[PDB]
């Protein structure tokens, strides 16, 4: 079940409350939000070691100055609360390889 954060505290707090964490930085007017969605949902499950959480950028422009997102769509992970990995293109078989990693 992929969380989705309205609050800027709320998703810097997301990150520090856990070790590792998977947030897709996305916008609403994309498709590969809806497209990675569904293989999402399968990693969501077996990951679950990893939490998962959504944050767009137009309701909290803070998180992504906050995260210096200058590409989109944006798959980071993060440990201690920090920014451990990044992956460009909400791709299923890219991000299966980086969520596999460190949460697989």
């Amino acid at each position: 079940s992929v969380k989705i954060v309205t609050s800027q505290s709320e998703f810097d707090s997301i990150i520090s409350q856990n070790e590792l964490v998977i947030v897709d930085f996305f916008a609403e007017w994309c498709g590969p939000c809806k497209r990675i969605a569904p293989f999402y949902e399968e990693c969501s499950k077996t990951y679950t070691k990893m939490v998962f959480i959504k944050v767009d950028v137009d309701e909290v422009s803070e998180v992504t100055e906050k995260e210096n997102i200058t590409s989109m769509p944006t798959f980071k992970v993060y440990k201690n609360g920090s920014s451990v990995d990044t992956l460009l293109g909400a791709n299923d078989s890219a991000l299966k390889q980086l969520i596999e990693k460190y949460a697989a």
